[PDB]
């Protein structure tokens, strides 16, 4: 299409599917409940953004929002997406330490604030507002980030892959609220392809990257 | 009202809302945890769709979509109902068989997208995309029964009622997406009112017919 | 802004904060994994409510509802933030008295139909079918205040705790559906301003009285 960022868009696509293929495949045969838990949401994930990869490529999931007397292209599909997979990325690590339930309910919770006062704020026509929600969204994330850091006698084979996908995680996560800020969601500075760009090198990192790493360890099985 | 599928409808909300009170009456006085977990489920589902169809009925749950150079009516209200109706279905073939909860996720992820990508290609305003969603929709349903069917010492009485209820699900379910391929949503061979027609003969097949035959059975008690 | 009705928004959005905080600061260093739980929803729910008072002081979460010829102005962002917070209002009182899985699930779900109806009414332009989704709301409602009444040997603790807090719930909930049919989404017979100010205080007391009332009680530890 003309969308210069069409080919970032085409190049997610195809690897949130090829990554939930190669997922699906490697997960065939899995008995252990533990590790199956495990399978299903790392395969889950990828499947979800594959499909509003998709629906970006194609034009559904974007939507034109006035603000700055402009008619700025708003990618609205990504927080459908976000709304599921990121807590079920931080089911991920709920599980592998066995977290407490009323923690998860804490993150989960968090979380859907987070990607919903995200989308709020891209969808906001007064540009000063805007800033606004991504402040709350943000203070939501650090609340996350918080809990996974200082909230968390297990297996020596847990701690270990928990700290790495820890450390995955808050790097990657807290490159978002930047990318949204100095791209077309916000002040602008970077253009919409290059934005595009950003998200999607995060998103196979965050979920494809991210599921490697879990599926490679021991952690996961009883 | 002028439509003339609005007798399919109104049946429909009549059905569903029969058969709600038939469930709910039904199950005064249960208290066995197992068997209330399956009441719930088997009343709860019915009196969604009773609100659906009487939102389609009334005209609310209607929206048109351009496609083909036409204005297309197309009732996004079964997707809402769908949305929440199709996991508590699988929900209750998963607790009937005790699956593992790892397989559970899946289903309802599965579930999720099948829905989820029905409703995009549903409202898809280019023509030959609506095919598309339709496809990953179908596999996503493939994957499902495809669970139930290959991934599933328990008492006689569940694997017989399970075995039935299963090849109910198998049979109602795979019409479907025949209904809507041939339908108003996508080749449009099939006219609305005989496709309303359609989709009320198997959602109270589904819902009720199946309720029907689960709460009959004793492997809904501990 | 020019919307009378705005301090009762700005005043709502600041008790939900101020709440939010507050519980907040008092969960910290909870270790008990029941306790656990109430603070995570005891607080989860008023930050909810924060962000959505605060959609409606923007005006992000209103919109026009033609209707008797008229153009109603109709804050939507209310069922967004009852979607989530009334069932885990639920859920406070469901972990209070331990109740069984297939309650909580007819609970949530008769919740979800109570919430999503109201909403369809809320949205309906036809008159006279506004009232009847209020009417089938109002059962949903009157079907939960009857399991939270009827449906219910744990320590004194709890039965104490959770009869003030079931009380509550009754006159609190109860008040909803008298508000709404007299004010601008129903009969039109009280103005707007006055009708967020009654939700707003109705607002305040379900969840951060609610909260407080069950946060100083014993019942909530192991
Ligand atoms: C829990 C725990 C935490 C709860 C967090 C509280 C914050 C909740 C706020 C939410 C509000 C949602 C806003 C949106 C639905 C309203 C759509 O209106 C748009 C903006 O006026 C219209 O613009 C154009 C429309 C654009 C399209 C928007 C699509 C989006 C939908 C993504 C959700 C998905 C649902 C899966 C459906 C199948
Ligand atoms: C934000 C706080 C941290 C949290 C509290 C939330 C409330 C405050 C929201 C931020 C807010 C004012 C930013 C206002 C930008 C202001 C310079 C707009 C100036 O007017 C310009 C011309 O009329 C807008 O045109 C368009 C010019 C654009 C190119 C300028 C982009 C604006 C930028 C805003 C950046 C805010 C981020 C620092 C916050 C980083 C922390
Ligand atoms: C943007 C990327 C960083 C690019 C830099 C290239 C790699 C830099 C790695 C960043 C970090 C990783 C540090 C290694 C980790 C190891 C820590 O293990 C500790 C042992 O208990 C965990 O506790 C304590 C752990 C502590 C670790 C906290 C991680 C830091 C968080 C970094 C902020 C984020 C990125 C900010 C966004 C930016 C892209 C605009
Ligand atoms: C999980 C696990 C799996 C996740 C699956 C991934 C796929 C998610 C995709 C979803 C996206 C939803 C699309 C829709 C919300 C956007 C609405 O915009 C329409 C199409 O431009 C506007 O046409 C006219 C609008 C029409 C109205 C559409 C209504 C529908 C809403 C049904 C959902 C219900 C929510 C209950 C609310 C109370
Ligand atoms: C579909 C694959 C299985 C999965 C891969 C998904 C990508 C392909 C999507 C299917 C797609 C082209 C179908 C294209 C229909 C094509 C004949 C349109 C021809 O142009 C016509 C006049 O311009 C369209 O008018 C309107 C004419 C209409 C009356 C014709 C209806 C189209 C039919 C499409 C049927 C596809 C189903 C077979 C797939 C069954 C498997
Ligand atoms: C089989 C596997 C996917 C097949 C790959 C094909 C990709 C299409 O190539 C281009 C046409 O030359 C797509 O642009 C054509 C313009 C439009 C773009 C459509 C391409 C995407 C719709 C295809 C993405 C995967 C599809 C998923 C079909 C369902 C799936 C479950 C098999
Ligand atoms: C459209 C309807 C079929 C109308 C036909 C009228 C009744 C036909 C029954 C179809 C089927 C039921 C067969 C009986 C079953 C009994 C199988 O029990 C087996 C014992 O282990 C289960 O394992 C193995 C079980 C295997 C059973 C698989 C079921 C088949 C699936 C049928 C496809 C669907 C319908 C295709 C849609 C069509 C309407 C366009
Ligand atoms: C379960 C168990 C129980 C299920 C209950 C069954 C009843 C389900 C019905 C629901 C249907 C939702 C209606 C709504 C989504 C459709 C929007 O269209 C509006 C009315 O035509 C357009 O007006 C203007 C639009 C206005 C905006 C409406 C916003 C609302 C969204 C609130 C939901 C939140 C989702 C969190 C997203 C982040
Ligand atoms: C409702 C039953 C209990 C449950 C069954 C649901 C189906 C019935 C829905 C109620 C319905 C007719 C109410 C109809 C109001 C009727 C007087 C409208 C008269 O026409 C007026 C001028 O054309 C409407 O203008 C506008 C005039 C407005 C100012 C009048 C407001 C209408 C009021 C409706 C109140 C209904 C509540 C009693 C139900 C209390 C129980
Ligand atoms: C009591 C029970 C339902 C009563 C049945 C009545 C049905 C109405 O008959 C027709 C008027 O002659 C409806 O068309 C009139 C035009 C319009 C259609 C409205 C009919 C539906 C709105 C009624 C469907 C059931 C209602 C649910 C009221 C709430 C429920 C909880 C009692
Ligand atoms: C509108 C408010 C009531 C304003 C009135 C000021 C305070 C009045 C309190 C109302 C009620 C509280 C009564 C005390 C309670 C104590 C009951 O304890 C019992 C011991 O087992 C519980 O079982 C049995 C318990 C039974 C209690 C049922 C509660 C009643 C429900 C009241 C209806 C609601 C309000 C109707 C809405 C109105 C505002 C339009
Ligand atoms: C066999 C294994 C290792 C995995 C196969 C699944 C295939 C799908 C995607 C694989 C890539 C993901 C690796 C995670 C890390 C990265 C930072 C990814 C950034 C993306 C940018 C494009 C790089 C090239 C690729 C096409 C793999
Ligand atoms: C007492 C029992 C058996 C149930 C009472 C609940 C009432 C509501 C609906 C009952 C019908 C459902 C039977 C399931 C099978 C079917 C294939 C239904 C197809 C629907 C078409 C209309 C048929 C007539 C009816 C009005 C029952
Ligand atoms: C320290 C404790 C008690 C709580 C502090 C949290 C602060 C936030 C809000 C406190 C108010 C809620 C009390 C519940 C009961 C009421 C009926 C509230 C009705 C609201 C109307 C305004 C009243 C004044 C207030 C600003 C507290
Ligand atoms: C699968 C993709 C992942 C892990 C996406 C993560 C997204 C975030 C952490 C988004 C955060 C945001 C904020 C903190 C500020 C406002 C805007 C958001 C939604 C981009
Ligand atoms: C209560 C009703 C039930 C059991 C509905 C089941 C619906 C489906 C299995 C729908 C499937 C679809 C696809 C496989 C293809 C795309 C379109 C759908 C959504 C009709
Ligand atoms: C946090 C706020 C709470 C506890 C809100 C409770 C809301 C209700 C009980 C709403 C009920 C309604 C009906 C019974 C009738 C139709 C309209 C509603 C949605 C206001």
């Amino acid at each position: 299409t003309g969308r210069p960022e069409w080919i970032w868009l085409a190049l997610g696509t195809a690897l949130m599917g090829l990554g939930t293929l190669y997922f699906l495949v490697k997960g065939m045969g899995v008995s252990d409940p533990d590790a199956k838990k495990f399978y299903a949401i790392v395969t889950l994930v990828p499947a979800i953004a594959f499909t509003m990869y998709l629906s970006m490529l194609l034009g559904y999931g974007l939507t034109m929002v006035p603000f700055g007397g402009e008619q700025n292209p708003i990618y609205w599909a990504r927080y459908a997406d976000w709304l599921f997979t990121t807590p079920l990325l931080l089911l991920d690590l709920a599980l592998l330490v066995d977290a407490d339930q009323g923690t998860i309910l804490a993150l989960v919770g968090a979380d859907g604030i987070m990607i919903g006062t995200g989308l709020v704020g891209a969808l906001t026509k007064v540009y000063s507002y805007r800033f606004v929600w991504w402040a709350i969204s943000t203070a939501a994330m650090l609340y996350i980030l918080y809990v996974l850091f200082f909230g968390f006698s297990m297996r020596p084979e847990v701690a270990s892959t928990f700290k790495v996908l820890r450390n995955v995680t808050v790097v990657l996560w807290s490159a978002y609220p930047v990318v949204w800020l100095i791209g077309s969601e916000g002040a602008g500075i970077v253009p919409l392809n290059i934005e595009t760009l950003l998200f999607m090198v995060l998103d196979v990192s965050a979920k494809v990257g991210f599921g490697l790493i879990l599926l490679r360890s021991r952690a996961i099985f009883g």
